[PDB]
Order: C-alpha cells, then structure tokens, then sequence
C-alpha cells in the first residue's frame, strides 16, 4: 500500500532525525520539527493499526531497497 | 560550507528529502506523502537562500554525514 509505504519511510526517516538530535548534531529547529512529526506519526499509527517501531524497521528495509543500487 | 549544528541540521533534511523524493519517483507513495514532499521542498528553498546554501550541495554532504554515523 502507498499510504503504508509512506508511514513507513516517514517513521524510518524521523528515527534517523531522531538519533541526530540525541546526538546534539543539529539545531533547535531542527529538534522543534522533528517534536512535531512525531506527534503527527503516533496520529497516523492509530488510524493504519501500525506500531511505529514496526514501521520503522520496514521503512529502513524500503531505503536500504532503493538506495542499494542508484547510489 | 561551514559545519555547524544549522548547516549539519540543513544538509541532513536536505539529503533525507532526496530520499522522500525518490520513494515519490517510484510512485510508492500517497497524495499526502506528495503534498508533504512540496511542502518541505518550498521550506527548504528558503532556508537555503537564508544561509547561502546550495540544496544540490548541502544534499551531497548530507548523504555522507548520515553515511558516516550510520556506518
């Protein structure tokens, strides 16, 4: 599904944000938006019944699948 | 460019939403995943007039920061 492909790489691509805020690499913004979308990615969890950590392992399988080969 | 928690924080969204854009290229991905994806696009033009980045640029470099950190 396009929209379970979506919450996915969404899920994945946050987690990666995520763990570059923890590592104090970036910005008050930065941490401000990510705050934000995930707010919006437990809204959406509740409405497609998928766990967020679930997601998020699929998501990085969907990257790794596409970034494998045109990078 | 200089490296500071703003630029990394810029090259980062710039690079992950390269990846967004290609998941939009494969047609994996909703209409509210495309909105978004047009959205944060405009978000980030700004932002690079603001801080005299190139996107081209600051997505290479985001590319390798994530590369370097997640292997």
């Amino acid at each position: 599904t396009p929209t379970t492909i979506a919450f996915q790489v969404d899920c994945y691509l946050w987690h990666l944000k995520k763990m570059l805020s923890l590592m104090g690499e970036v910005d008050a913004p930065f941490e401000d938006r990510l705050r934000r979308e995930q707010k919006a990615l437990k809204g959406r969890s509740m409405t497609l019944g998928i766990d967020i950590q679930a997601a998020t392992k699929a998501g990085y399988y969907k990257i790794k699948s596409i970034t494998e080969d045109a990078m």
